[PDB]
């Protein structure tokens, strides 16, 4: 499934990821655009052999099993296919443990560069929320 924004908006926030540990719906929003172009099947193999997975691009080195990634974790405990489903429940309770994990959002490389220190209310403006 590829989401409108708002459409995507929604979803986030009844899945409670506006303001979770203090960052507002918009920044979820900015990061799902650059990481995924709001597809829920985008992949992407990394350099390390690691692939990331879903709208949100979660990475198998650490937080899904997806069979191929020797020496990995699966701290999210689901199968990285989980990840790419229409429904996005479980990419955002595994977000949710990524952003706890320590560097917050920065752990989204996409976020970093190109949604962190901008306007990112921009990104839920116009949807009615
Ligand atoms: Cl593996
Ligand atoms: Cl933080
Ligand atoms: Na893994
Ligand atoms: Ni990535």
């Amino acid at each position: 499934k590829v989401f409108g924004r708002c459409e995507l908006a929604a979803a986030m926030k009844r899945h409670g990821l506006d303001n979770y540990r203090g960052y507002s719906l918009g920044n979820w929003v900015c990061a799902a655009k650059f990481e995924s172009n709001f597809n829920t099947q985008a992949t992407n193999r990394n350099t390390d052999g690691s692939t990331d997975y879903g709208i949100l691009q979660i990475n198998s080195r650490w937080w899904c099993n997806d069979g191929r990634t020797p020496g990995s974790r699966n701290l999210c405990n689901i199968p990285c296919s989980a990840l790419l489903s229409s429904d996005i429940t479980a990419s955002v309770n595994c977000a949710k443990k990524i952003v706890s994990d320590g560097n917050g959002m920065n752990a989204w490389v996409a976020w970093r560069n190109r949604c962190k220190g901008t306007d990112v209310q921009a990104w839920i403006r116009g949807c009615r929320l």
